[PDB]
């Protein structure tokens, strides 16, 4: 039974190293992955690799041998390394939340305000301060318990049980974990509220129109380009190429950049908006609407034209009358539902509720944000039991046995392998992992 545990544990060490080197090397090799967010994730992956190389193996040995055998120096050092990693980890996540926050409330949404170089220094500082507040307490013996049972473990080279004074337990916890955890959760839940609230029509259309820079066909059959920008309803491909070159003013040959695409997209919307104001049957309803459903109304016009969207007189009767639930039924009773249901669903909900809840986590950088949300939430769930129970030991001396402290600590250890797996959400990281694993 001791043996099975040792396989389980060995598997873990390898999962942390395999996982984390795979994260670190990807970022090292591919210049596309070198961003401010991915610089911090490297420092996060380093702490997990140092955890997996230095902390975890020696813990497993300590458990199974039932005694420390590495000499009191590496006992003290093993601890400071271990404390250093948990402190550097949580404070990196905190910094990542703040970097996200200042990104999303800038005019450059989703892009960091830090430079690559200024970022590198933020990482060094985190480690410098973390190192000092992890090591000095430990090496200067300031952590040490005064009572006898502890003092017997100190002067023994084969006892490495972690014993600390009440005041250290509190002071180390608040600064090492509670402060950054709290700032992280506060800030990042606002980074989610910023994204949701800062959704405009441009992202909304991008989400359910897609983007292609080569010429393609819509489900109607006609030639389209960019973000759902029709070129012609003529079946001749050269006619499409001709209408594109006419639009941009360049010999594209079916190839355009995002620059040329988003300029078209902006012209397309403004005209779709102009068209709603010009049309007599639509304009009255548009003034009636809040900013959100205003965008829901342009979304249709973009797709079906000013004429067509002026066809749904009943839907427009009831939207003018604010009966969102009633208008959604009639919009369901339409060929538009039958032709494109996934878009219809999303657009109808927006009319229904009046919120972006049908479009959450749909945009790319909104998926990028959720992934970052998932690593943060997991680290919380992995350590919070351990850290709370650590504080409840200091308040109530007898509630917390050895077995529980070690087990809870070990859910925290298991956290060092999860991040690489969670990055497989990112199709940037997924493509990277396969290339490196030569699949
Ligand atoms: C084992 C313990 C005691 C020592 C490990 C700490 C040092 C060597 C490591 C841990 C994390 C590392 C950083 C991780 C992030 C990278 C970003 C990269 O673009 C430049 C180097 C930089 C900034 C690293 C510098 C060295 C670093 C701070
Ligand atoms: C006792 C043991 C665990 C100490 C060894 C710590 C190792 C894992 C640390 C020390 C220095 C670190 C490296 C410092 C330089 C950076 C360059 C960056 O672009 C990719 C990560 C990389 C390459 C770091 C990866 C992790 C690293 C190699
Ligand atoms: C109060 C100590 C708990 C603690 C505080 C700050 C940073 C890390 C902390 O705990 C990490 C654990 O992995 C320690 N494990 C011990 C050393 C066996």
């Amino acid at each position: 039974w001791v043996v099975g545990m040792g396989i389980v544990m060995s598997l873990i060490v390898l999962a942390i190293v395999f996982g984390n080197v795979l994260v670190i090397t990807a970022i090292a090799k591919f210049e596309r992955l070198q961003t401010v967010t991915n610089y911090f994730i490297t420092s996060l992956a380093c702490a997990d690799l140092v955890m997996g190389l230095a902390v975890v193996p020696f813990g497993a040995a300590h458990i199974l041998m039932k005694m420390w055998t590495f000499g009191n120096f590496w006992c003290e050092f093993w601890t400071s390394i271990d404390v250093l990693c948990v402190t550097a980890s949580i404070w990196t996540l905190c910094v990542i939340a703040v970097d996200r926050y200042f990104a999303i409330t800038s005019p450059f949404k989703y892009q960091s305000l830090l430079t690559k170089n200024k970022a590198r220094v933020i990482i060094l500082m985190v480690w410098i301060v973390s190192g000092l507040t992890s090591f000095l307490p430990i090496q200067m013996h300031w952590y040490r318990a005064t009572h006898q049972e502890a003092i017997n473990c100190y002067a023994e080279e084969t006892c490495c049980d972690f014993f600390t004074n009440q005041a250290y337990a509190i002071a180390s916890s608040i600064v090492s974990f509670y402060v950054p955890l709290v700032i992280m959760v506060f800030v990042y839940s606002r980074v989610f509220q910023e994204a949701k609230r800062q959704l405009n029509i441009f992202e909304m259309l991008r989400i359910d129109e897609g983007l292609r820079l080569k010429i393609y066909k819509d489900t109607e059959g006609y030639y389209t380009i960019g973000i759902g920008h029709l070129l012609t309803k003529s079946p001749s491909l050269n006619a499409a190429k001709s209408e594109l070159d006419k639009a941009i003013g360049r010999n594209t040959n079916g190839v355009i950049t995002k620059d040329e695409a988003e300029k078209l997209f902006n012209q397309d919307v403004d005209a779709a908006v102009r068209g709603i104001l010009r049309n007599a049957k639509l304009k009255p309803v548009y003034d009636s609407l809040d900013a959100v459903r205003r965008a829901a109304l342009i979304n249709m016009v973009f797709q079906m034209g000013e004429t067509g969207v002026a066809g749904f007189t009943n839907s427009l009767r009831m939207l003018q009358q604010k009966r969102w639930d009633e208008a959604a039924v009639n919009l369901a009773k339409s060929r538009w539902y039958n032709q494109t249901p996934n878009r219809a669903k999303r657009v109808i909900t927006t009319f229904r509720t009046g919120t972006w809840d049908a479009y959450k986590f749909c945009l790319k950088e909104h998926k990028a944000l959720k992934t970052l949300g998932i690593i943060m939430g997991t680290f919380t769930l992995c350590w919070l039991p351990f850290f709370i129970v650590n504080i409840v030991h200091v308040i109530q001396d007898n509630l917390i046995r050895k077995e529980v402290y070690i087990l809870l600590n070990w859910i925290g250890y298991v956290n060092s392998g999860f991040n690489p797996l969670i990055y497989c959400r990112s199709p940037d990281f997924r493509i990277a992992f396969q290339e490196l694993l030569c699949l």
